[PDB]
């Protein structure tokens, strides 16, 4: 039939999901096979991936405009009907067309609203859109992408934000920020074969030094922005670092914990993802928040390809690391993100822990479904990377479909660039 | 066509081409994914039959190097004469335990199938009452049990006739503890375990009203009226629960039996349903230890083992919950390992399944799996099935939900 209900098997609520009835692009599961661990499942885009026909774009632009009359109680009103005929003659004298303010801020909304693998989406109507669209170039990029963190960092009382540069236009002139994130600590490949700082971002980290960057060659050095404007070779920009707020982690029993010398930064800020609006693509879209602290003290401590200081830290917890079954790797784990929390909190940084997060999110499903007939959503992204099952949402059965507007991925600049 | 899963945390990318040999549905859409949908969703005629049969004989036959073969070929014709005399067939003792062998294998939410070809199969198709049914059961947990060094083992019961004569174990699983519902609203024992506590009770069963009752079995033969059972005190290993450095965890009174073993399920070979075939393995420790003990509608015994802990519990920025997790686990591992009752840690569990999946990535061409499952329900991203992708099919011979049979038995007495 027409409704999908999904229980929660740790309080017995069933919702009922009429919303991924408006489901519009492929999920990548069948019938005969499932693929929701599969972290990119589907190429299913709306378009062919440069400049398409007008019977490609406007159909998708039609679709969002009337999405976007609808939600505020028109369709059909006057104005819709001239958004509609102003689209037409737009696409058919430029093969785009621009989005007004409002629905570019309606659009950013939505994209996250329909983020199916964000616990953080109760805040999703409370976000700042910066309108950068009349940049042109990468300084111009810097200095929105400066004015982003300046704003979203607010002194550490975080502050959701989302800073959307020009929509693709040919695809040869595209606005990109190569960094994945804003912010992220360089990796450098060590002599030995070993790693020195944050190993997912040697590849991105040696860019910057063919590109010039002067690497501190330390643990924790805050990369460059490398910026890319309508389509030119990317630039080098040094953050200011009054700018990047780091936290230093500290621990509030095991006092040998900050001499571990670490720190994290207070801001993420996804800056490698494309933001899809009506059939527009927009290419540079950094949008930050704030941390649920599981992301710093699970994955980018804990991790194998990443930090990986679970070995120091259980050595210094005098935990017997013989074997598995100690489970020395969970004790330490815990201990980590009960730092991280901690230190955080204490120097009033924006931050969520993972019961927090998850209860916000199951508020959220609820609140979802009672005013949108559903919330799509991502088991395998949603639940934390530790203590699953003490968490409300790891018992929380999830519908998972594709919205739009929404983030997609999108290649790594440098895999398709061709250089001048 | 070729389908390709990425290990993101080594980069191995494996190529299932097995999904294509899957039928069943995963309950999926094109344009909806119920990957973390519990259950996704009476008697097959003549013409039903036919091809499931069929499709399981081939596959048989493929498997022991012999398809297209003269026993093969005769087998067909063995098979399609019992469908049409008896609108049903009878496996061969071979085909049984190949057929179980392999429902486990292809149970994609199991992340203990690296041991799926070491399965002791008992055939109790010759099985006509409970007592029988007692018997089997009793032989089964002896056997699984082994004085602590676990078995795997399943116990097959006669498979379904025509739906009204169905044997069934009407325990979810063999060993259970009881869970009585108090006046006040409290639960002693197990809280999950409340409604078939009082289904047993009200057969007759005289509860001891304790933390750690056994249930008895509860045991349905020929779509009879199901009849109480005590499994045998010295066949239930238990395991009294310690910690090698909290000397107080003891005085938390708890205890665990070693033997897990499922029976509510359904087997399926070739079409043939066997509603009653309880099968035993060992225990992954977080599945006592985190679901069993700190699941919020379990034992919860996150609140006691806290505050014993002197843990901070005005924040859950504190993680006294995460911290006292992880404490119950290592009790229940080295609780285990102490008495030498067979038990895997996560850790290791993940790891073997990695190795596992890969092999069968290998020799068969793929391994379907249920990360939503194999994940262990703590300490995820640390284990490197995490970062594993997995692809979810459903390949049968195969492991199958059933409804409870007291939501669908119609009684006989009285
Ligand atoms: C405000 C606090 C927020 C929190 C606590 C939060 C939390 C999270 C977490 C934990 C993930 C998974 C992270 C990972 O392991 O990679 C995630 C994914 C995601 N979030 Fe949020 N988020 C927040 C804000 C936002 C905002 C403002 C946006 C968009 C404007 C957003 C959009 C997304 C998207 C698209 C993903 C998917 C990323 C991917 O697929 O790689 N989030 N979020
Ligand atoms: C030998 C050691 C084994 C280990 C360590 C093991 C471990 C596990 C775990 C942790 C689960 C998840 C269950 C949950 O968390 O609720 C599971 C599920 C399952 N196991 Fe295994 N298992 C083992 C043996 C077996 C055997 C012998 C069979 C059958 C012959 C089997 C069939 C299954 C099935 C069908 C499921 C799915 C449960 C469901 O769909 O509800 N397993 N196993
Ligand atoms: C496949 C997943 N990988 C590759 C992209 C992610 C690695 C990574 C690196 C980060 F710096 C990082 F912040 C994240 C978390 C994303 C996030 C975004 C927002 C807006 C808020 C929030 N709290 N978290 C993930
Ligand atoms: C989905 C319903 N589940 C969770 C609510 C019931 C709880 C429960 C109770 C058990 F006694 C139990 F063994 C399991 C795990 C199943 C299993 C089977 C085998 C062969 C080995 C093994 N190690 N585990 C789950
Ligand atoms: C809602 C969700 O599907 C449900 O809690 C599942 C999630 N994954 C699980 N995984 C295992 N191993 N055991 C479980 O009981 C569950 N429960
Ligand atoms: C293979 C698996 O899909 C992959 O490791 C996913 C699992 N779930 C995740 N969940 C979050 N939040 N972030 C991740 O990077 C991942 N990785
Ligand atoms: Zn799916």
């Amino acid at each position: 039939p027409r409704f999908l209900k999904v229980k929660n098997w740790e309080t017995e609520v069933v919702l009922t999901d009429t919303l991924h009835l408006k489901s519009t692009l492929e999920t990548g599961c069948t019938e005969y096979i499932c693929m929701g661990s599969i972290m990119h499942p589907s190429q299913h885009a709306r378009r062919p991936e440069d400049v398409a026909t007008k019977d490609q774009l406007f159909p998708l632009a039609k679709e969002f405009i009337d999405q976007y009359y609808s939600s505020i109680k028109r369709f059909g009103s006057k104005a819709h009907m001239e958004r509609l005929e102003e689209v037409n003659k737009e696409i058919d004298t430029t093969s785009t067309y621009q989005l007004k303010d409002t629905e570019l801020i309606y659009g950013a909304k939505h994209a996250w609203r329909n983020a199916s693998r964000c616990v953080g989406r109760i805040q999703w109507s409370k976000l700042q859109v910066f309108d950068a669209r009349d940049c042109t170039t990468a300084h111009g990029m810097f200095n929105y992408i400066c004015n982003h963190v300046k704003y979203a960092t607010n002194k550490g009382n975080l502050r959701s934000a989302i800073t959307i540069f020009p929509q693709r236009t040919d695809g040869k002139h595209d606005f990109r920020v190569w960094n994945s994130q804003l912010i992220r600590y360089a990796g450098y490949k060590q002599p030995d074969g070993s790693t020195l700082g944050d190993p997912a971002n040697v590849q991105f980290t040696e860019i910057c030094i063919q590109q010039g960057w002067k690497p501190p060659r330390g643990r924790f050095d805050v990369l460059p922005l490398l910026l890319q404007a309508n389509g030119n070779d990317p630039e080098l920009f040094q953050i200011p670092p009054e700018l990047v707020l780091e936290v230093p982690i500290r621990h509030p029993k095991f006092e040998w914990f900050k001499d571990l010398g670490l720190k994290w930064y207070g801001l993420p800020a996804v800056s490698n993802m494309l933001l899809e609006i009506g059939g527009l693509e927009f290419s540079a879209c950094p949008f930050s928040g704030w941390y649920m602290g599981t992301e710093i003290g699970v994955r980018d401590y804990c991790d194998n390809s990443r930090y990986n200081i679970l070995e120091e830290v259980a050595k210094k917890m005098n935990l017997d690391m013989r074997k598995t079954s100690s489970l020395w790797k969970d004790q330490a784990l815990v201990e980590i993100n009960i730092a991280v929390l901690y230190s955080f909190q204490s120097d009033k940084v924006t931050i969520v822990d993972h019961h927090s997060a998850t209860e916000s999110f199951i508020k959220h499903m609820e609140n979802e479904y009672r005013c949108r007939g559903g919330c799509p959503a991502d088991w395998v992204w949603i639940v934390p990377p530790m203590s699953g099952s003490i968490t409300p949402v790891f018992h929380q059965e999830m519908l998972n479909y594709r919205l739009t507007p929404s983030f997609e991925y999108q290649p790594d600049p440098w895999n398709t660039h061709v250089w001048k």
